[PDB]
């Protein structure tokens, strides 16, 4: 399931290159627009991180943590394993608030490192998805753009007026460097 995505990138992204690294973004960035188009999210943050790890949040219901009647695993868990950014994802790490808690689970290459964990309390709710591209499928760079990241939120903002999208750049601590869109 997972396995084959690792053997087979580009049957799932496009190519291992430039342009599919960057789609990785876009396929967690989408899941966010969707719990906007759904009603529920109106804030979306896109973050490169220190060392290219991309951190993006949004303030939707939170990916449902239930376990569930097909696996006996949480509804998280069962949608990140199927993941295909989870997959080609050196690690991966997710923080639900829901239910007035935070969640929390990581992966390695899609794996599980441990059970979904309740680690804090939360007025809030929201899904953050943090991960950084496996360097031995992404071959050529892993390191993101900014103009390419910029560029797209610029157009998804355009497109779903009204959703707060923010870009950061902290890979550069003493110069870090925000665009925060939205159209009316
Ligand atoms: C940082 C990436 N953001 C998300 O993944 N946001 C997100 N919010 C969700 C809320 C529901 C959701 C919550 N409550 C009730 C529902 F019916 C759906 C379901 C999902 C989901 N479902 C299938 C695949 C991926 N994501 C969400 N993703």
């Amino acid at each position: 399931g997972l396995e084959a995505v690792r053997k087979r990138p580009g049957m799932y992204i496009g190519s291992t290159s430039e342009r599919g690294l960057h789609h990785l973004v876009w396929e967690i960035v989408d899941n966010s627009i969707d719990e906007a188009l759904a009603g529920y999210a109106n804030q979306i943050e896109v973050v490169i991180e220190k060392d290219n790890w991309i951190k993006v949040t949004d303030n939707g219901r939170g990916i449902p943590v239930d376990i569930q009647e097909k696996m006996g695993r949480p509804a998280v868990e069962v949608i990140l394993t199927s993941s295909v950014v989870n997959a080609l994802s050196q690690d991966l790490e997710v923080y639900v608030h829901r239910n007035e808690t935070i969640y929390h689970q990581a992966y390695k290459k899609g794996v599980p490192q441990f059970d979904l964990k309740e680690v804090g309390t939360t007025d809030k709710t929201g899904t953050v998805i943090r991960f950084k591209a496996d360097g031995e499928i992404f071959t050529e760079t892993t390191v993101y753009n900014y103009e390419t990241l910029q560029q797209r939120i610029r157009e998804l903002a355009f497109l779903n007026k009204g959703i707060q999208i923010t870009l950061r750049d902290e890979r550069d601590e003493e110069n870090v460097r925000e665009d925060s869109y939205h159209y009316e």
